[PDB]
């Protein structure tokens, strides 16, 4: 548990807090509480992948090949997208605690706030477009109600045909509206501006502020498309970002390979608790300490907790092999006191090689993170100009 | 038991009864003495769900599609109320509960008592009319004999259909009417002054009065109007409520999950039995109380009961988890005594954030009852405003 | 047309039935509240 | 009864009467007598007993 004094703070708390709600909000809809619709996975991650769903709710070989490469490649974007998100968060989180060493924000937490207050908007904008579809069914119930009483041309959804509805056929509606019913649908404008609210109190930096009306823009066009033609502009963008998807997933192959390679740039809760099968090691048939096994133990957890006293001035946590190893020699008599052991591990750490892939993985993911980044917002930058030129061009 | 006198009783008491009677008269309903009708489920809790209930009573695709659909949505409205109806009455007799703290009715007996005032009108208007149709279907009977006898169009409920009873067709029923029976049917208005006098007899508030005069106004219309006209109009009440109905169940969602974080906001009596066991973890290889189960069980049992003395001036009443936790320490050597346990509890109840929890709870129970009481005065408000517009529209 | 009949001999049945036990359930109800308040006032 | 009147006491009220914390506090029948008397005077059952 954590026992620190919160006193003032004024910010990463907050916005805690609402990420907490989020995520919850998040969990209790994919709970799926009651009956609702959602027949097949319906995810809803991102939009392409909501359009994607929406697809799968919906000569003979022609389209049996072109659904499947439609299922092939959107799943395969789908999947390279939530990996790569998965990756970054892990980095992120290990490039935080690395910077921890030492409410001390610097530039580490500083790109930490900037992509929580990104994940704040996007779960806030899923959750109020989720909200937002219960009613928009609720009063589609209705409008199909009152359609099916006058008349007009109708479909599975129940909703007269935009296409095939004339002045007349909508006069129906209008008169309608005109007796009862008072559904302003006025939303579109108020929605955005309390989600700002919203964001006010939480507290969003102007790029923030800018992306969630991005969003808004994006969104409120794709939900004003027809569904045939919402499909066409959602696989038009997943084209116009599938190389900036290639990018980004092997960015995301190779800093997994350097993880791989590096224990620095990504440590372990889970070896803390394994250290003391190598203190067995140091009693079968050996001459360890004189009877410290609880000491050892206490200052092999203390390492691995604070880590050692660096001779340049510093102090870093040992991986978990590299120990091992250390302590792994052709003999273990050599390594007997407690002093003579810490030597051994500070020589080894010092290594030429070793040193180098110290401050090698610092970089490494700190680049990774940025990489990432540009790579999101290139995509959203895309996203918007397609979005806005094609919306321009219909209207 | 409880051996307190009563002596004037004059409020929330003469309430108590009648809303036992109520509550037993809808037992008994619900029982079905003897062989009635109700072949579904006729549950009968509110207009909207009565209304289903009648309809469960009651190309190929479409009717296959719309049907699902309307039960889908009807069962989901009325399983939100519900749920949200019973959240809010356990978080009501919680906070009356916490506020019977030290007949002592302030302003969150007075909240109980409008809340009692608006349940006891509604149960007493739901008798009232389930009273009615037994006389209703048996004077029925009369009025198809005698159309049947005379001859006028039919359907399967046998009374001569209203659409095509020309006044022609009508006058047989009013020569049958001057020959005998003498059916003024007047009730529809002595019927509700009857119920006032009924509510005078108990004492309501002018609130109360309101809400069930326009509960006989929209109660009389709905039964006035035709079965599918009644179907289409109880749809449009329930799609005018949907978004009210959302905006309670996501609040209601919200507050329970809160409770489920705060113990202070919701107490429970079945502790009071379990901390006989924390008792045994007393005993087993532990120093505690010399030889003072019993008593360690009686101060136990107190401080559950009436609350331990905080410092402030205060007197409030420890939870579970906190007490166990409290008491389950690295080494159960630290606590023996009576004194140094209770020191304990109370340094353990000042905890800052323990605290703001504390005096959280009451702030958001009282913000959830009076979020669920906005919801209902707004979907009353809203169905007797579209009810009587409506009445007005048809003549 | 014969849902009619089905219909109407079913409901009258169960209304009369209603009736007719209500009636005698509220008399065995009665005679035992007399009994009662006879055996209350033979006090004495 | 104290006032002047004699009420035949009910079945549950009496079992309830006897069946005390410790019965060793009821032993004569003057003790018990009294306890009857002094719980069939009380306000509410008084009321209750006129109210039937």
């Amino acid at each position: 548990d954590r026992a620190a004094t919160r006193d003032a703070i004024t910010k990463q708390i907050s916005a805690q807090q609402n990420q907490a709600a989020a995520t919850q909000k998040f969990d209790d809809m994919q709970a799926e509480v009651g009956q609702r619709g959602i027949v097949d996975q319906l995810r809803t991650l991102s939009a392409e992948g909501r359009a994607g769903e929406v697809n799968q709710i919906l000569e003979i070989r022609k389209e049996l090949t072109g659904v499947q490469d439609a299922i092939q490649n959107r799943q395969y974007r789908a999947a390279g997208e939530q990996r790569a998100q998965a990756a970054a968060n892990r980095a992120a989180e290990a490039h935080s605690l690395s910077m921890a060493a030492g409410f001390t924000r610097e530039q580490r937490d500083e790109l930490r706030r900037d992509r929580d207050e990104a994940k704040l908007v996007s779960g806030t904008i899923a959750t109020t477009f989720q909200d937002y579809d219960e009613s928009r069914q609720a009063q589609s119930e209705i409008m199909r109600i009152v359609g099916k009483e006058v008349g007009m041309p109708t479909d599975d959804q129940g909703m007269p045909d935009m296409s095939r509805a004339s002045q007349d056929q909508l006069d129906a509606f209008s008169n309608a509206l005109n007796e009862a019913g008072v559904q302003a649908n006025t939303s579109p404008t108020e929605r955005r501006n309390a989600v700002l609210k919203s964001l006010v109190d939480a507290g969003v930096s102007s790029k923030g502020i800018a992306q969630a009306k991005q969003e808004m823009e994006l969104r409120e066009s794709l939900e004003g498309l027809a569904p045939q033609d919402r499909t066409k502009v959602e696989a038009t963008i997943g084209a116009v970002n599938a190389e900036l998807d290639t990018l980004q997933r092997t960015a995301t192959e190779d800093y997994e390979r350097e993880v791989a390679r590096n224990p620095f740039v990504e440590p372990d809760k889970d070896p803390l608790g394994s250290v003391n099968k190598i203190v067995d090691k140091a009693v079968k048939s050996g001459f360890g300490w004189e009877g410290d096994r609880q000491d050892l133990n206490n200052m092999l957890v203390d390492f691995a907790t604070n880590g050692i006293k660096l001779p340049d001035g510093r102090t870093a946590v040992v991986p978990s092999k590299l120990l091992e190893q250390a302590f792994n020699t052709t003999n273990t008599w050599l390594f007997k006191n407690a002093g003579d052991v810490e030597k051994r591990i500070i020589e080894l750490m010092t290594t030429d090689g070793m040193t180098q892939m110290r401050e090698d993985a610092p970089t490494i993911r700190e680049n990774f993170l940025k990489t990432v980044s540009d790579i999101a917002n290139q995509k959203r930058s895309n996203a918007v100009k397609v979005t806005r030129s094609a919306e321009r061009e219909k209207g």
